[PDB]
């Protein structure tokens, strides 16, 4: 069933890099309709409208508890997708405003979740590139997903990893070594970039502890532009890595430094982070 452009009642922007509105579709036209978050590009070349046809068929492909929900398509090209609102905004955001009221405990229910969101996608040969906690989201008190499929891409028939030809803007602070060198991006590249999710996790969002703020410490504040990219690439094959963060329990940190593997096939898979982190959690 379809979503008349008509009765999609802007309410209020949510962010944009696209743009996501909050809007309530309401056909009845007695503002009791449905509020739902919607996504439609502002600058809308032939080039980004394809990708944007790509990434709305890889979220109505996705149906999993930890995978935010696709509900349509509204037509009149200037396609807008039709998702689900969660209220509670990103991981980042609101980890950040209820700092270490949540515990160590509810923080591996998080991780449990997102590694399970993660195993899911993989099953399907999609790597997301874009795993950090301002895109997670979360649903309430007990439950977060996986959001902004941006930077999404299917694997190859006949290969494990994806080239990104001429990259756009890249999370470099989250990216693992291989994609900075040569621009390759795979399941095992999504999982070095969970470690780094994780770092955030247990810092509690803690502004001078972020990865780039970290790292940047690292290679010196004076570097700029693509000498940042370089140094960092130095960094990483000389083991320079983030730091165990506060109180964070040695077995999670252990965890992390194994994500962070240089050697691509001895990075853990989600399908044992997943069985790990569910074993911490019990013995908590
Ligand atoms: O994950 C999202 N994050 C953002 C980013 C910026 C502004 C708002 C949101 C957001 C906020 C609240 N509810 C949402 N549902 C889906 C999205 C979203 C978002 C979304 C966008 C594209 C997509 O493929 C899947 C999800
Ligand atoms: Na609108």
């Amino acid at each position: 069933t379809q979503f008349e452009e008509r009765h999609l009642k802007f309410l209020q922007q949510l962010g944009k890099g696209g743009s996501v509105e909050m809007c309530r579709y309401d056909p009845l036209q007695d503002n009791t309709g449905e509020v739902v978050a919607v996504k439609k590009l502002q600058h809308s070349t032939e080039e980004h409208l394809r990708d944007f046809e790509r990434e709305i068929e890889i979220l109505k492909s996705l149906q999993h508890d930890n995978i935010v929900k696709y509900k349509g398509v509204c037509y009149s090209r200037n396609l807008k997708l039709i998702m689900e609102y969660l209220p509670y905004g990103s991981l980042r955001d609101y980890l950040q405003k209820h700092k270490e009221r949540i515990d160590h405990i509810k923080l591996l229910q998080y991780t449990s979740q997102i590694c399970k969101g993660m195993e899911y996608l993989g099953t399907k040969r999609y790597i997301h590139r874009d795993l950090a906690t301002r895109n997670i989201l979360v649903e309430n008190e007990n439950r977060v997903k996986i959001g902004d499929f941006g930077l999404t891409k299917v694997l190859p028939q006949d290969k494990e990893y994806y080239k990104v030809k001429e990259p756009g803007e890249s999370p470099i602070f989250w990216y693992a070594p291989e994609s900075l060198t040569e621009s390759k991006f795979s399941v095992a590249s999504d999982v070095w970039s969970f470690g780094v999710v994780l770092y955030e996790l247990f810092t509690y969002i803690e502004k001078s502890k972020s990865p780039p703020a970290e790292f940047m410490r690292m290679i010196g504040n004076d570097k700029q532009g693509q000498m940042i990219v370089f140094h960092l690439i130095e960094l990483l094959k000389n083991n320079g890595r983030l730091p165990r963060p506060d109180g964070c329990p040695d077995e999670i940190y252990m965890i992390m430094t194994e994500c962070w593997n240089n050697n691509v096939n001895q990075r853990p898979s989600f399908r044992d982070l997943a069985l790990r982190v569910d074993q911490i959690r019990d013995n908590m």
